[PDB]
């Protein structure tokens, strides 16, 4: 019954025993097999290592059918952390997201901000993140401290320019700016 | 006679007098134009430095038509020195 009600339907007498014996582990298997598919498939240095750069993997699925996986480049980790993977699969162009955890915790490449909009705030000077006060949903008043920076062992506080909303932070304490990156938006 | 040899063909007089002033300049111009095209529309900031990742960067061809291009990705370098850049020109993905 509860193995049924968890997943779509099917249930086998395979799977009946193996939950009784290791309730923990079962689960945690379907959730894994959810997640990322039937992992024995993958060769071991794949399985432990994942991939080079410029690597071609292939992963025989079946008779007469397999994933042809190239990894051709890495990005940078974006504002959140997230890198672009650039594969080819079966002849296709590919991108996916993911989370690097905290191998940099500040090479996060925040994006430019566009001048030319006034719900953009942008870094004046190179410098540091000392104190995020402000987070994304938050009502500021005009002139409400926002974000302290430490450029040159100074400290400048960053005020709202208007009454508004905060809709993005760009940046977590400790982090490192550049002149003309994008760190808060505001309506 | 030099000159359209050198080049596909037609020669302007102002080819002619460039030459004549500046043999070995005005021969590397040529090449570069050949290489690289009309560098001359590019902005300054483009053409002294590039794009940087995530940038996007419009060139005015001719009036109302413009060369949207965007600098997504430089990748490592591969065996023989040589990076991929993933750009995306007018809506278009495109490697180099």
């Amino acid at each position: 019954e509860l193995l049924e009600e968890e997943q779509q339907g099917p249930v086998t007498e395979q799977d009946i025993i193996s939950y009784v014996l290791y309730p923990k582990v079962y689960e945690q298997y379907i959730q894994t097999r959810n997640q990322y598919g039937n992992l024995s498939l993958l060769d071991t240095p794949t399985f432990f290592f994942g991939m080079r750069n410029g690597e071609t993997v292939e992963i025989e699925i079946d008779k007469g059918k397999r994933l042809i996986i190239k990894l051709e480049t890495i990005s940078e980790p974006d504002e959140n952390g997230n890198r672009t993977i650039y594969y080819a699969m079966n002849g296709q162009a590919r991108r996916i997201y993911i989370k690097d955890e905290n191998v940099h915790t500040n090479a996060n490449v925040k994006p430019k901000a566009d001048k030319s909009n006034p719900s953009h705030i942008g870094a004046q000077m190179p410098g540091s993140v000392t104190e995020v006060k402000v987070s994304v949903g938050e009502t500021v008043k005009a002139n409400q401290p926002l974000l302290i920076t430490e450029a040159m062992k100074m400290e400048t506080t960053i005020q709202a320019p208007f009454d508004g909303v905060i809709k993005q932070v760009t940046v977590n304490n400790g982090d490192t700016i550049a002149t003309g990156d994008l760190l808060i938006e505001i309506e």
